[PDB]
């Protein structure tokens, strides 16, 4: 009991040696409780024997020596080291920190088919129809603006919205906490996909509410794991995502002004002002190269060359970070 | 014999210590059979001595302690650790699991030249002619549609098909299991490369059977290891491959609608409907930028800028996974 | 005292053994000073006991054996090994080398708000206005060249420069070493952003001083960490950065000459000389593909194909080095 | 002497134990020669003591046990393990294998200035003029074809060739082995840069010898390390380099035929034949997108979309291998 008396721990032939005050620091563990560890004592050698994994005990003993630092060694498998922590009984408060450091009736029945579709057969069949109603609604939306086009795009627009409403209503009543119902951004999409039609019953407003009829494409996120992974990626990459927008903003203003002063004293110049040369810089840095406007002078072609070179660089800098973020959520979701 | 009696195993000076019940778990092995291991016993120290590799034995002893877990340590070479498993005689059922976890007359003679061309000299010379008959058949197919063009493209089309038939026939008779003949997708290609001509002896059909005269290019897979590696890559990447198609599908419908509502109240607008703006989104996200259609309004250029930015991102996310899959099959095929 | 007498050091059960002349090499350390280490001596075993980390001591003892080589083992955490060096008292001259090898009143008050804006609340509020004066100055600069345009772009140009001057003046007087004031390239930008206007109070000069009114965009580097990281990246990548320019220079002259001699005997040729075909090679290698000029002959299309293939290769060679350099400064700045 | 007698080797407290027949296998080494190792024997413990590196000896002892396998451990530094091999005296034949497995008067004076320019000051000054004569020769070559142009491009063409000849002549006489003079591909370039002019003192020949006046750009490889690294990269990447050309060849014929049969029954079709649609596939897969020809039909735009998608994939597969090959030669040349 905190007395500098020395204790020898033998792990499958690997000899460990520490003070009793070090093990008495955590009395709830195996080596810390004199009653739990005595089952492993060897009175012929004055040591405790364990017929278990050897590379793991380095961190187990150091967990006592450091006072709580539980770090898996770089050569010990994750499943093996985690099973050793449960044997020596380090505790759930210590096991949780190891996982954090490692990176880790009638109402309930109708709630399963309209939320967890893998719960049963008929629960997943509804997910098929809930997808067909999205694809048909997307198809009908694009075929409205066709130059060719009772009103045959109102039978479908209203048949695609009786599902969008009847399905949204059940999820609002079969839900437990109505106050935490709006935290899930996946149901605000279900609302923004019913706001336009139900409010259509100043020209700027009728146009924008027609735009909000394009967010329905996000309703596929409920039935697509890939869109979910994409959402978590951008949400965790806002720094390098906005960093790309900022590096473009500097490159646009820089190279739009550079091509303007090199293509300003020309009758055949296509750069009348700096803002007009903005789109040229964006399509040149992104290597899109529409061809709707291209420099003609010597200095204009020099700026155009450096605009394409600096474009592929300033874009490829924050891309691998976003790609690595995506591969994390994608490989983890298995 | 399962009796808690302790056993000391000395590996080139590294001392290991376990119970006899642990080694008696696998009596067919070296340390498990009392007759096999006694040749290594030292009665002066009461231990078994082995003058072999030291870093490997950590996993060898743990294979007994865990009950079958055979995992090579991260610092032991693959060839060295595999040669240790054969010494201690863990077994073929255990060696196979280690390889799985590590990622690993007259009829027969004519079958070698027309299947395994590296079997001999004349067997590989036929592979040269079997390639020249593919290149000439591909050349003749493209020169048919030339605006310039008994019928001189029937002498070659039929001379290139007497090989395609005579060679396909021998592979059908010199083959053992005729029932498993169609499992190899490499011979269905040999059939789809004879279906059109032999069936040409409703306008929609004559056109499509003319298309099926383009799958002959896949007959090069028999003589090209690179095409084989490409086939295994796509076959193992269907998830991220289709995930790219889906992320494009969302980006197309999203940005085609965005540019349409920004380029709809314009006499000089080139976006009459959403479907017409589909191709613009694909060539902009892929940075192809044909220039056949480009926005003119302010909001149209804003959507065009974000369409090129979101294009290089949503494409570069599943690409490294496909590239890594390709490097696996390519480096392994050595 | 340099006498070959042997010393046994026991680290938590791991036995180490060395000569006394090896530890007496560094008398200022723990194991080197007989008075410091005697507190850990065990007269029953004739050894020094330490109840500390075991994987770290390999390098600690080798620091004595090699004569100063202090290299952290590949399996020991950086924070753990650094805390061991301070226990054994290797010294600050040795700790500094370990960090290098690891990769690591009234005047003062007004100097905080105009240099270290995170010092207080009002110090950071000025950084907001110091950014708004940059954005408005950039906006006003681009709206000058608009084809539409007492003089309303002089009220803003002079209101944006009273801040650019009043703020630059305080940083010159609240600065300690006026001689080392110009070493910081971030203040030469503050000067080049006041040189044009204050000197406007040979046509080639009035034009270039109008260009120098575009370097103001760099004044955002004071309030943007991302621009700072970009500056350090290019400054540390000048080799592979200029290596890209050189590989392009070879590819331009190579493929411009190749397309010229293939598109010289043509009435409809768009390549009258080698220099005119320079811009075509740059936009083709960078995959920009404006379309302002494209080959027509067979050999011209062959050169164009190889120009696009060799373009994506010669560009993607020095890019990952620049990307890796960027990820270093970006992840380190946390 | 091959007698199973056991030998204990103590490395700084780490105990090793082997048979004498194992060490007697290599009598020329330290532990193998009884006269060399006796200087380290301890008659009080019957063991050989060494006050040296501990992680290295695992492979040193296994070099005897395996019979010649000398593999550095994954945790031992390269410089430390190499210095241990020289202490135990394993031999030069064994040290060379370790390096291979690790990846590793008047005539002589004039030969230094014209081959090894870093030998002295005046030797490197000539390299500056030898570069200026290349840049001027390249500049003069491109300014010949200018539409504006005793003959002022013969004074420079001949002044740039008196250096190209006088410098080539000295390297041929100040060279030792004239038979191995043509093995260095860097001097065949010096010959192909003198072949045209000296042979100009059938129209197809005068044109091609005018082309061979473009290989002079390769004379910069003598004064540019980057071009040397690029040469070694392509020379070691011919597999994945030609693999890219082959994957393009399949994609060209595949997608050129696909767009043709979808754009053949159209008065406004721009694809009259398969070969004419070749260039469209190359510029679409490489995302160049000139815009000189673009599909119009529905199926043509479908093929165009898949041609751009399959383009960025089939190109990005063998690129990282070429990039990794380049980073090897580039980082090694330091
Ligand atoms: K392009
Ligand atoms: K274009
Ligand atoms: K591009
Ligand atoms: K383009
Ligand atoms: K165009
Ligand atoms: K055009």
């Amino acid at each position: 009991h905190e007395s500098s008396e020395r204790v020898v721990i033998n792990i499958s032939g690997l000899r460990f040696e520490t003070q009793l005050k070090t093990l008495a620091q955590f009395p709830e563990t195996l080596l810390g409780d004199p009653k739990k560890r005595m089952r492993y004592f060897d009175p012929l050698r004055n040591e405790y024997f364990f017929d278990r994994n050897r590379p793991s005990f380095d961190a187990i003993l150091y967990y006592y020596q450091s006072g709580g630092r539980l770090r898996r060694p770089v050569n010990v498998p994750l499943d093996i080291f985690s099973e050793e922590i449960r044997f020596y009984e380090l505790g759930e408060e210590a096991m949780e920190m190891f996982r954090e450091d490692e990176g880790y009736e009638f109402q309930r029945q109708v709630w399963l088919l309209f939320e967890y579709p893998e719960s049963s057969g008929p629960a997943r069949i509804i997910a098929i129809v809930s997808v067909m109603v999205i694809l048909i609604s997307i198809v009908s939306f694009c075929l409205e603006t066709l130059p060719i086009f009772t009103d045959p795009f109102f039978i479908v627009e209203t048949l695609c919205i009786i599902w969008f409403s009847f399905e949204f209503l059940v999820r609002f009543f079969a839900c437990p906490s109505k106050a935490g119902f709006f935290t899930n951004i996946m149901n605000i999409i279900d609302i923004v996909a019913i706001i336009p039609y139900y409010v259509t019953i100043v020209r700027r407003v009728v146009q924008i509410f027609r735009i909000m009829r394009i967010l329905r494409i996000f309703k596929l996120s409920r039935h697509s794991k890939g869109l979910q992974i994409l959402g978590q990626t951008l949400k965790a990459s806002m720094r390098e995502l906005g960093l790309l927008i900022f590096f473009l903003f500097i490159g646009v203003i820089l190279f739009s002004s550079a091509v303007y002063f090199a293509e300003a004293d020309e009758r055949d110049s296509q750069f009348p002002s700096i803002p007009d040369a903005f789109f040229w810089a964006v399509v040149t840095m992104t290597t899109v190269g529409y061809g709707d406007m291209v420099p003609t002078t010597i200095g204009g072609k020099i700026v155009g060359s450096l605009c394409a070179i600096a474009g592929v660089l300033t874009i490829a800098l924050p891309v691998p970070v976003i790609v690595s973020n995506f591969n994390y959520f994608y490989h983890r979701e298995t």
